[PDB]
């Protein structure tokens, strides 16, 4: 029993993480074989930020440019590349920590671990979601930026996320680890709109089942409710549409539980319509959508 936000173990990550130094900007790489990937904004001086051409920039660097720092050990720099906005530093030790690992690009609503780092030191795992918007609310300070977002398979390690930037919002966008940022966003120091959210429907159903399986049942009600007819109050409320797709997905825990998808649809269309009416679900008077019903069906079975 019990429901939590649950994050990766971060081990095989944190032995990646290194401090790579240019000029007087600090930020946090990932060590993967004899390649170092960290933000290509570490070239950039603050004048740089307003305009920056990174092509002209890189051009202009020394593989000297790059201190790179495993712990205490400098890692000699004998290449740097660019890929989209990340810059890889070719170093002369492959990391013997390198574990199983992928590059893959997340969607809106999937949840990964963030071990936030400083100085190429851990300082703490968490968990959240890509937002519908493309950005990520994340717990980031001054010198955070390379950090990375991951999920664990197995022994494998599946990189989804590196830390970019902070929006005046206080919300956070960054990069796959081809460089390809989440969302419309620029490592330039532009005006750039977060751009309206919306809530993940597929995750607050998850969450409802996770509910139901630890005894908080009272927001289950006999109506019933069609797809179309659902999305209809959806799209009032600012929560994404339900597709066939998210319907199976729930399967699982609707077997579990033998409460029909869209009967609790029919729940979340009389919470969104009608309000919790002073009540509770796991404690919030708020719908929580930052859980998947994979992260669900990991705690709950």
């Amino acid at each position: 029993s019990g429901f939590r936000k649950m994050a990766f173990p971060s081990g095989k990550v944190e032995g990646c993480m290194v401090q790579v130094t240019c000029g007087t900007t600090t930020l946090n790489g990932l060590w993967l074989d004899d390649v170092v990937y960290c933000p290509r904004h570490v070239i950039c001086t603050s004048e740089d930020m307003l305009n920056p051409n990174y092509e002209d920039l890189l051009i202009r660097k020394s593989n000297h440019n790059f201190l790179v720092q495993a712990g205490n050990v400098q890692l000699r720099v004998i290449g740097h590349s660019m890929q989209n906005c990340v810059l890889k530093l070719k170093v002369d030790t492959a990391n013997p920590k390198t574990p199983k690992y992928k590059f893959v690009r997340i969607q809106p609503g999937q949840t990964f671990s963030v071990l936030a780092c400083y100085n190429g030191s851990p300082s703490g795992v968490y968990q959240c979601a890509m937002r519908p918007n493309f950005t990520i609310k994340g717990s980031f300070l001054n010198g955070s930026c390379g950090s990375v977002g991951f999920n664990i398979d197995y022994d494998c390690v599946s990189f989804c996320y590196m830390h970019h930037m902070e929006l005046p919002t206080g919300v956070h966008a960054g990069t796959d680890l081809e460089g390809n940022f989440y969302g419309p966003f620029v490592d330039r120091k532009t005006a750039q709109a977060a751009g309206t959210d919306t809530t993940i429907t597929v995750n607050v159903l998850a969450w409802l089942y996770a509910a139901v399986i630890n005894g908080d049942r009272w927001f289950l009600n006999r109506f019933t409710t069609t797809l179309n007819d659902f999305n209809l109050v959806a799209m009032k409320y600012n929560y994404e549409p339900l597709t066939q797709d998210h319907v199976d997905i729930l399967g699982p825990l609707s077997a579990q539980t033998g409460i029909a998808v869209l009967d609790m649809c029919a729940s979340l269309k009389e919470l969104l319509q009608n309000g919790m009416n002073g009540r509770t679900i796991l404690g919030s008077a708020l719908l929580e959508d930052e859980f998947t019903p994979f992260d669900v069906v990991r705690q709950c079975s």
